[PDB]
């Protein structure tokens, strides 16, 4: 139901990383942590 910021848990179905911020969801399989590149 939203998007995640750096350092926050992500899930590619429910809570992808918020865009425009360099964030990748690692590992994102489907869960990860939003990491800055």
């Amino acid at each position: 139901q939203g998007c995640a910021f750096e350092g926050e848990s992500c899930n590619v179905q429910f809570y992808p990383c918020c865009p425009g911020l360099g964030l990748t969801c690692i590992p994102g399989n489907p869960d990860g942590t939003c990491y800055y590149l």
